[PDB]
């Protein structure tokens, strides 16, 4: 009870005794859009989110839009705020500027990420080459002020695939103080369990991993999400959309939603309750995920 840190990720997590989820979106162009999006958050809130996050543009291209938005969402919606923070390509003051708001916001986790890789002004001449440089760096600065975040690829990171490759990186960044480890979106659930197996094995027995999914919004739209995350989707999984359920959108979406509530009960049974927070990639929509929770 005396050490209970009711803004922490990882303390959040260790205590709930029933399973939950989170929800990540990003900020909107507009004055407009942004409103729009606070409205949909608050509803989105009925389905007990345990933490929210925002996205940031690789190089500081979003920082002023993110920091706001984070902020916003901290200060009304009554939840615990995530700020994604990506390192590379960018000055340390603008880093040191990001920590510093969020700090005095009362934002207490970041989701430290590499971004692109590195590159300068060839012979013009960016001190950050790695995620584990930011992961290191905010500890060093902060120590538990911040709850760290990390990403994890269960079937391997690609450039703009050797899983067990970057299982060796993941190990470095838990090294240097990562709180939690959160997945890219799969569709096979295999490739995920041999991954949490190895993490257990390799990794840590008790670190708090959430698998990442980004629900079935139309038919199209999941094999261009599959196909940009380099994810598989396996025969079992296509053989559920045949040409005549392909032609019908209303049937796509409501077969994707009892796929994604099958992968969620599996991995759920499979792992005896050791994943029991399941992250959802909006995309700044609600339908798709409010049915999910509701019929699971
Ligand atoms: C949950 C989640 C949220 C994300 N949010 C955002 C976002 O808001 N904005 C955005 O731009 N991107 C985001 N990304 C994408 C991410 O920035 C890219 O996948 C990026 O290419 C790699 O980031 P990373 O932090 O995993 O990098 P790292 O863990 O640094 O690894 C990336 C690669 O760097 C190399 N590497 C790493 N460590 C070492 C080492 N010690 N020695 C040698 N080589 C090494 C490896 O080749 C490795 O595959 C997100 C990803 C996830 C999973």
């Amino acid at each position: 009870n005396l050490y209970f840190q009711s803004m922490s990720i990882r303390d959040l997590y260790h205590a709930r005794a029933s399973p939950f989820i989170s929800l990540e979106f990003f900020p909107p162009k507009t004055e407009l859009g942004t409103r729009n999006l606070m409205e949909r958050m608050h509803r989105m809130t009925a389905l007990d989110p345990l933490f929210i996050t925002v996205t940031w543009g690789a190089g500081g291209t979003t920082a002023e839009k993110t920091l706001t938005l984070a902020s916003l969402a901290q200060q009304t919606l009554n939840i615990p705020v995530c700020m994604h923070l990506t390192c590379t390509n960018t000055e340390k003051a603008i880093i040191d500027d990001a920590l510093d708001r969020c700090y005095n916001a009362g934002i207490r986790n970041i989701l430290a990420l590499r971004g692109d890789p590195p590159i300068g002004e060839d012979w013009l001449d960016s001190p950050f080459k790695y995620a584990v440089d930011l992961v290191r760096y905010i500890k060093q600065s902060y120590g538990d002020k911040f709850c760290v975040g990390v990403a994890a690829y269960p079937e391997g990171h690609c450039e703009g695939q050797d899983p067990l490759k970057d299982l060796v990186y993941l190990k470095e960044k838990v090294e240097a103080g990562a709180d939690f480890v959160i997945t890219q979106l799969f569709y096979d659930v295999e490739k995920f369990l041999t991954f949490e197996m190895l993490f257990r094995e390799r990794i840590s027995q008790d670190l708090p991993l959430f698998p990442g999914l980004m629900p079935i919004n139309s038919y199209l739209l999941f094999h261009r999400a599959a196909k940009l995350s380099h994810a598989s989707i396996p025969p079992a999984i296509l053989s559920r959309f045949p040409p005549e359920i392909q032609s019908d959108d209303n049937a796509v979406k409501s077969i994707g939603v009892d796929i994604l509530i099958e992968l969620i009960q599996e991995i759920y049974q499979r792992t005896s309750g050791r994943i029991k927070g399941f992250h959802f990639y909006t995309l700044n929509l609600e339908k798709a995920i409010a049915q999910i929770v509701s019929q699971s």
